[PDB]
C-alpha cells in the first residue's frame, strides 16, 4: 500500500561514491517533480528534471518492484534500488548503477513529499470564493512548467 | 522506542515554502509576466519583531528574478508590506505545514486587487536526515561527496 504515497515530492540530499554522477551536468542530478506508486503492477514512475548538456529535460522513468524487494529500472545504465525507509513524507534510499562502461556507482538519497491536506484545500477554496474569485482566475504552481530553475 | 515533536513557534514555522494555487480578482496580476504569480522560496517569522520576510521568485520582463520582501505586524493582526504597491494581508490559516492567506494589493495607479493564497512547508525531520546520513557512511560516501538540493532550489538560477 503505496499508492497514497503518489504526488508531489521534491529531492533534498543525493550523495554518489563518483561526485562525477552528482555534479553539474552530472546525469543523477535530479530534482524529483512527482512520484507515482502502483501497488497492482508493482511499479514506479519517476518524473524528474535534469540539466543534460547546456539544458533542462524532463525525464520519467517506469521501475518495477523485483522478487526481493529491490526495484530495478534503465536510467543513465542499469540501476537497482531499494528504499531504506519511507513514510508520509519521506524516502531514504540507495541505488546501484551500472553505465555503458561497467563503472558501478553507489548513490544514496533522501527526498521528502509535498503533503497537501484536504482541509486546507477546502478553506483555501472557500476563502477563494467568498472574495468572489472565480476558479478560472487560479494558478496551480505545482503542476506548473513556468517554474524557477536551481541553477 | 520513543516518539517526540520539537516544540512549536513561529520560529519553528520558518524554513523552505512552496506555493500550491494563488487566485487573483484581477487574472492580470497572475498571468505570465504578473507580478503575483510568485513561486516562494523561504519565510522567515520573527515573533520579537512582529516581522514575516519573504524570499520568492517572479519571472518579470523576460526572466526569473529572486525577490525579498519584509511584511510588519499591525495591532489588528494584519501585516503591510510594499511590493508593487500597498498590501495588506490577513493570514487565514496557519499551523506546520500550511499558509492560507488573504492579500489586499493597491497598485502604483490606485487600482485594488484581491488575492488568496494556499502554502504548503517542505519538512525535513531530523530523524530523517539521521537516517540519510548514516546510510550515506555505511556505502562510504564522504560528506564532501553530497549535493544539497533544497537549498539550491531555494536560492535559484
Ligand atoms: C531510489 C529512488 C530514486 C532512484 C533514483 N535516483 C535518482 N537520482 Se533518478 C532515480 C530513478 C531513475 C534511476
Ligand atoms: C499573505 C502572505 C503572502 C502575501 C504575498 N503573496 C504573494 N503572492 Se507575494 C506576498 C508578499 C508580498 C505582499
Amino acid at each position: 500500500n503505496l499508492s497514497e504515497l503518489s504526488g508531489p515530492w521534491r529531492t533534498v540530499y543525493i550523495g554518489s561514491t563518483n561526485p562525477e554522477k552528482i555534479q553539474e551536468n552530472g546525469p543523477f542530478r535530479t530534482y524529483f517533480r512527482e512520484l507515482v506508486f502502483d501497488d497492482e503492477k508493482g511499479t514506479v514512475d519517476f518524473y524528474f528534471s535534469v540539466k543534460r548538456d547546456g539544458k533542462w529535460k524532463n525525464v520519467h522513468v517506469k521501475a518495477t518492484k523485483q522478487d526481493d524487494g529491490t526495484y530495478v529500472a534503465d536510467y543513465e545504465g542499469q540501476n537497482v534500488f531499494k528504499i531504506v525507509s519511507l513514510s508520509r513524507t519521506h524516502l531514504v534510499a540507495h541505488n546501484i548503477n551500472v553505465d555503458k562502461h561497467g563503472q558501478k556507482t553507489e548513490l544514496t538519497g533522501l527526498f521528502v513529499k509535498l503533503n497537501v491536506e484536504d482541509e486546507d484545500l477546502e478553506k483555501f477554496w472557500k476563502l477563494t470564493e467568498d472574495k468572489g474569485i472565480d476558479k478560472k482566475n487560479v494558478v496551480n504552481f505545482l503542476e506548473n512548467e513556468d517554474h524557477p530553475h536551481p541553477e
